[PDB]
């Protein structure tokens, strides 16, 4: 769910 970085979508971003 492309946006700020993390660990919940695109193996990179968060919802």
């Amino acid at each position: 769910g492309s946006k700020y970085s993390d660990t919940a979508d695109e193996s990179s971003y968060r919802w």
